[PDB]
DNA sequence: TGAGGTAGTAGGTTGT
RNA sequence: AACCUACUACCUC
């Protein structure tokens, strides 16, 4: 179903590696005394750096392209606790191969260090590792903004360097937190320090003198207040006092037009190829297949979900809606009422607008009003209220949920002419009611696509999932599960997966024959182990896809305009998805399953249009994943405890 | 809290 | 190192 273009992405192919580069030098170290059970990630990776040149680790040890006699062999360094002192013994040199994948990998980590530690010693340059800043874009009175690009280096599998370039900006202050704060700037965003690498937030400055452990008496007695003296008190978190004498502050606040972005990518590329003796940049061109427009369906074919409000829903049902007005007045604003009635006029079944005549200030009594409403058929409520505060906003959302009443907030100074804004709140509201706004008129390989994301919170996270009961279907979610970190427990994945499988059984009378499994970001090794054995055993087929928002790189046209819904395959098992300042395609990886890439690229992009509450825009990632991101965020944000009596056909979190 | 997004500054989980 | 987030600001319908 595709028509080819040819784009080239922001990579460049530079000179092939030469003999000496195809056979690095190995060296064994001395740990005196030996490290610890975790103290090897900065302590093996602090000696591989202390050596100099292009020294970069080789698993349990180090490697170089530099002769070991120009290595610094005998030195002394430490992480806090054990003060080590390294010494380097050799092991000779052994060849490596590009065609072979196993060697191509270590060479890159050398090539990265080559890049990195050949960038340190350049001239009119500012280097933050892989990042290079080449020009001045703005110089302010103690407010410098250097701006070049971020880089990377690796090998091609034919033995030739590759160089990814992408234009960045950096911001660096010159003054103290007083030599600057007494020049105009208000209270700081974050007080970064030079005494350590440590920082803190910024509350409000203490009115009193730190002269009364000891607040001020310890500084000028710790030899910490010599070179620059403390000025006034500081107040932040992990109340605590700090003498604001020495602290090269970290400051926060234009985005470059797409054309200039490619121009600078190519220019900076040349520069780094020629200055670093790596040759002429021959920008890598990949071919990119144009993907087929999906046919999203309300009552009838429509281009953006918000058109369902004028045309009719894909599956409506006998429904009722409540209204909470927290501002002054009382009425459903006619146009919102007229707006709804016409969308249900367009659709098949009937509507009822109710009105909550209760304020939460009534306390417990206000719940009674809710008890009555739900009872009398109310499904979700639209709330009109002046911009609320996060803490109040959450307490209320969760109150209604505790009565099984999803809430859509519309911020109050509203005018008819404010049209898109209220139009989205309405879709949001119906999504929260249970309505199947739009769906996909299509022939797809996976009849069910589930999204997995994780975590909304602090110390612990929630692993959760959302469904689309596919080839248009119902969107529904599942009760999440509290977990330690980002990795969703192996059994929890399967448990969630099954609950999503069973959902399909209830709507189709049949288990699926193919499911689509989508993770947010990288899949931790083996976190889909179970589900996949589990599926295979039940003889239901599948594909697993890592879906990365970051890392897609850039994609540029050779000439013309890159068009919406473009698909570029890269390496085996991996492809980009430009769904159109400068766009950022999704990096996607087929981790498991036997479906051809184009076909997945197809669903994914098509699954993109499904999301019911975007109205006019389309989210960058597939409706299940987005839902998963949204659900999981919201649960973490206001607790799992409120969800019990909330029907999971109702997307309360949009 | 209308929603989508890119661009700076942070940090953290995975996992070497 | 590869990916998530959180703030900020700006754009778009
Ligand atoms: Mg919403
Ligand atoms: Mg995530």
């Amino acid at each position: 179903h595709l028509g080819k273009t040819e784009v080239f992405l922001n990579r460049f192919a530079l000179r092939p590696l030469n003999p000496e580069e195809l056979r690095p030098w190995r060296l064994e170290v001395v740990l005196d005394p030996p490290p610890g059970r975790e103290e090897v990630y900065p302590l093996l990776a602090q000696v591989a750096r202390r050596a100099g040149g292009v020294t970069v680790r080789m698993g349990d040890g180090l490697a170089s392209w530099s002769p070991p006699e120009v290595l610094v062999l005998e030195g002394t360094l430490a992480r806090m606790g054990q003060t080590y002192a390294y010494r380097l013994y050799p092991k000779g040199r052994r060849p490596l191969d590009p065609k072979d994948p196993g060697e191509r990998s270590v060479l890159s980590a050398l090539a990265r260090r080559l890049l990195q530690e050949r960038l340190r010693r350049l001239e009119g340059v500012w280097v933050e590792g892989l990042a290079v800043y080449r020009r001045e874009h703005a110089r302010g009175p103690g407010w410098r903004v250097l701006g070049g690009a971020v880089l990377d280096l690796w090998v091609s599998d034919s033995g030739a360097f590759l160089l990814e370039v992408d234009p960045a900006y950096r911001i660096l202050c010159e003054m103290s937190l007083e030599a600057w704060l007494a020049q105009g700037h208000p209270l700081p965003k974050r007080v970064r320090n030079a005494y350590d690498r440590r920082t803190w937030e910024l509350l409000r400055l203490g009115e009193e003198d730190p002269k009364e452990l000891s607040l001020l008496d310890y500084h000028a007695s710790k030899g910490r207040l010599q070179g620059r003296e403390g000025g006034r008190v500081a107040w932040v978190a992990d109340p605590i006092p700090h003498l604001t004498g020495l602290l090269v502050p970290v400051l926060t606040l234009l985005s470059l037009p797409w054309e200039e972005r490619r121009r600078r990518t190519r220019e900076i590329a040349s520069w780094i190829g020629r200055r670093l003796g790596l040759g002429t940049p021959e920008a890598v061109r990949a071919q990119a297949y144009r993907l087929s427009i999906p046919k999203l369906m309300g009552r009838r074919a429509v281009s953006k979900p918000a058109d369902a409000l004028r045309v009719g829903f894909y599956r409506a049902q006998e429904t009722a809606l409540a209204l909470l007005r927290l501002d002054g007045a009382q009425g459903w604003p006619e146009f919102l009422r007229r707006a709804l009635l016409r969308a249900f006029g367009a659709s098949g079944a009937s509507l009822r607008l109710h009105t909550l005549h209760a304020h939460p200030s009534q306390g417990l009594a206000f719940r009674e009003a809710l008890r009555k409403a739900k009872e009398e058929g109310v499904q979700a409520v639209l709330v009109l209220t002046p911009p609320m505060a996060w803490e109040d906003r959450n307490r209320l959302k969760a109150l209604l949920l505790r009565e099984g009443l999803p809430s859509q907030i519309l911020n109050v100074p509203l005018r008819e002419e404010e049209r898109h804004r209220w139009e989205n709140a309405l879709l949001g509201l119906l999504a929260k009611a249970g309505l199947q706004v739009v769906a996909l008129s299509g022939a797809y390989p996976a009849e069910l696509a589930v999204g997995f994301d994780a975590g909304g919170r602090e110390s612990f996270r929630f692993g959760g999932a959302a469904c689309a009961v596919g080839g248009d279907g119902h969107l529904l979610w599942t009760l999440p599960e509290a977990q330690a970190g980002e990795r969703i427990p192996q059994e929890v994945v399967w448990d969630l997966l099954e609950e999503t499988l069973w959902a399909f059984r209830r709507k189709a009378g049949r288990l699926p024959s193919r499911v689509l499994l989508l993770r947010d970001g990288r899949v931790p090794q083996d976190e889909f182990a179970l589900a996949l054995e589990a599926l295979a055993r039940e003889g239901i087929a599948y594909d697993l896809v890592s879906v990365r928002k970051s890392g897609g790189g850039r994609v540029y046209p050779v000439q013309g305009r890159l068009a919406d819904g473009l698909y570029v395959p890269l390496e085996d098992k991996t492809f980009l998805l430009l769904t159109v300042g400068t766009p950022r395609p999704l990096k996607l990886v087929h981790e498991a399953g036997d479906t051809p890439l184009e076909a997945l690229a197809h669903q994914i992009f098509h699954l993109t249009r499904l999301y019911p509450a975007s109205g006019f825009a389309f989210p960058r990632l597939p409706a299940p994943l987005h839902l998963a991101d949204r659900l999981v965020k919201e649960v973490g944000r206001l607790g799992i405890r409120h969800l019990k009596e909330v029907d999971r056909e109702k997307l309360f979190f949009v």
